[PDB]
């Protein structure tokens, strides 16, 4: 099976701190362990804004950790995370906020469907 | 056809009391509805010696939801944990932020599901 | 129809030995349980080059129940795995705080589960 | 049996940063509740690098905290994991960022598949 079609995330948010180069950001990271190349639609949810599409590929046994806050998605503004890709892939979404006085991460693999 | 699932379950609840400056530590339970119909979601919170509260909050279709659960009435440094049915299909995820004048961390993860 | 499963695992465990202020180190084995009996839960600790360690817990009908897991008599700094199996369907979630008077982090995961998805 | 014989993490990445005895690290735990000894081959996929494999094996109702920054992986480097067992088993990853003036925590059960 080597994963799901669709996985879900719905705690979304780009924080806007940075210490020194390093700024504060969510990586969706994504790996394909089939033979096929990955065509997956990323689709970002908001509280009161319409949806926004994004689409990436992943070659086969290839990881990728997509920097989400290079989108042009708004930062500090919350969204969910829909993403569907034509071949079984697998999903962790995690958060690295960052300030002078703070540096945190958390993580958490989502919710999958679809071919599981 | 619609993606998540009806019943979503968190057990590790808890509102810290902490503030940093204008941040207050609290626990944002998103929700995410890719549906066609807005989702009426019943909120149940359990605790250890004490009879559950319930909540109602709506998401509209194609929206996200951070939902602040410190904002809810439920008192502050008390565990708890957290069931939420909905009418149709949604998928959710619980983070807490628990921060003062020395500290700031983050942790989270997908619910456990359950018809859907 | 009930809420949950009978069986919850959860590989990476350990209690850190830091603290600060009131708050020390701990991890937090958190239980619910949404249905109509009282759940009986047998959790076995699993350990690198020990044997199993089992100790049990009892959860009223909608109720919920954060046991501190540094309270057990388990060694400190000592890593662990663990098995929690009830006789009535419910749902788990761990949670760790490692603080120290330079730190204080934590991290959580919902667990695994077998019968009862 | 209790488990699965297939667990994914997309998001992988040994941090760099030390404080005294700490060094920042992942840990892919491990938990076999069976009678027989695993045999798991752990495959690491990268973004653009082929992938490579480590085999490692836990005993009976044992539990096993694999230090993923002692296996020659480079620092710095994203990576996915996918973790292959004869037998069922449960596994979870957490990752330590530490540095001078950071200590951070992130964990997440991984997805599975071929289990029980
Ligand atoms: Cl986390
Ligand atoms: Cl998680
Ligand atoms: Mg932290
Ligand atoms: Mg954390
Ligand atoms: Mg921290
Ligand atoms: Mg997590």
């Amino acid at each position: 099976m080597n994963g799901a079609r669709k996985w879900f995330f719905p705690d979304g948010y780009i924080p806007n701190g940075k210490r020194g180069y390093l700024v504060s950001h969510e990586s969706l990271c994504i790996m394909n362990t089939g033979d096929e190349t990955a065509k997956i639609r990323i689709t970002f949810l908001f509280e009161d804004s319409k949806p926004v599409v994004h689409e990436v590929e992943i070659s086969p046994m290839k990881s990728l950790h997509l920097r989400l806050d290079k989108l042009g998605i708004p930062k500090c503004k919350p969204y969910s995370i829909m993403a569907e890709s034509n071949v079984p892939v697998v999903m962790q979404l995690s958060r690295l906020d960052v300030g002078k006085n703070h540096y945190t991460l958390m993580t958490t693999i989502g919710y999958w469907e679809e071919g599981s």
